[PDB]
């Protein structure tokens, strides 16, 4: 079985993953913050860093491809892209660019369900606050909602090409995980 | 067969490879500098354009490639990269970066060939070659620039000689020496 976590910044899905973990026993896939030589600059300034950042990330997501749990999957890395074009935090040149790139050099990748912590932008803000990444802090709301928007776009616009299971993620943890176990136990 | 047209700027690699093409009758595999939508301001700030062109370089090549000769290949791109961190205007972070993502990404997903044919031409008859075709955007940087690439070159071949079937060709030599001395060793394998 490979489980896929889907979601925006804030929906919970590290924490998802370990209680799913805890639950089956599985490995998680990861990409640690802490180890991206990247993050401490990226929100400084989004427009001198998104481009080296999104291409470190495909690249990152790409080593670790060569019975899972997916904290965040290589399908969810070009919506970071789209919000920094729609913000103008990237160009028409350089889009195309990553976007070619993407499909054209980084582009098995099948998963049994991948689980959307649909999130509020209100919660999944305050969830940022209160873990406290001083990196995070530092833009406002306008990314964050830009962000949400975009998840939920790439969501509706690929219903039906993956194997979509949509958690409520305002949910307490403990219900959500019953949630997922009930369904994956139904699979 | 496979043919590789290997080179720095200025050491003949598209007019060697129309030459053979019209002996052989091969298709040639070019990326077009005019299509490159980096290239005008590429030259102009280094610091700022290096990363994003030479990524642009890995994807356009990369889609090339999924009897043949190759006006430069993919084994080269890196060189360039290389030479853009020794001379500063790439970080140690960013190089990395393009280095694993150049094994793990684009290497990783042939690229086998016949003969890999190491155009060597001294920086002088390079630059005097550059001037001559005239490109505005390559008039504008230095010598240092382009010195720096052909020793960058001669370092990959001399680390590599063992690993692909190089011949090399003196490009100072006049064109019809350069295919007559090319064919010779083509006809021979
Ligand atoms: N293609 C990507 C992927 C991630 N990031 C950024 C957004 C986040 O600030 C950070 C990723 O943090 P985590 O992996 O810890 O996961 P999240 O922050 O999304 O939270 P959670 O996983 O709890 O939902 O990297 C990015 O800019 N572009
Ligand atoms: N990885 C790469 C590949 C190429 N270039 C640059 C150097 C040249 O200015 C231009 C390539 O132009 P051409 O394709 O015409 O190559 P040359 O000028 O090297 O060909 P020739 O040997 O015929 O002079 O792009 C680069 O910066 N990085």
């Amino acid at each position: 079985m490979k489980i896929a976590i889907f979601g925006t910044v804030g929906a919970g899905k590290s924490t998802i993953s370990a209680e799913i973990s805890k639950k089956l026993g599985y490995e998680i896939f990861k990409e640690p913050v802490e180890e991206n030589p990247y993050f401490e600059q990226y929100y400084k300034d989004l427009k001198k860093t998104v481009f080296k950042m999104q291409i470190y990330m495909l690249t990152a997501r790409s080593k670790q491809l060569k019975n899972i749990i997916f904290d965040r999957t290589l399908l969810e890395d070009p919506i970071f892209m789209k919000v920094n074009y729609d913000l103008n935090n990237v160009d028409q040149t350089d889009y195309n660019t990553y976007i070619d790139f993407y499909n054209n050099v980084v582009l098995k990748l099948s998963f049994d369900i991948v689980i959307y912590l649909r999130v509020s932008t209100k919660t999944a803000i305050s969830r940022i606050k209160k873990r406290g990444r001083s990196e995070e802090l530092l833009i406002g709301e306008e990314y964050w909602e830009t962000l949400n928007k975009n998840y939920e776009e790439f969501y509706k616009q690929n219903v039906y090409d993956f194997p979509f299971f949509v958690v409520d993620a305002e949910l307490d943890v403990k219900t959500q995980i019953e949630l997922i176990m009930n369904k994956l136990n139904s699979i």
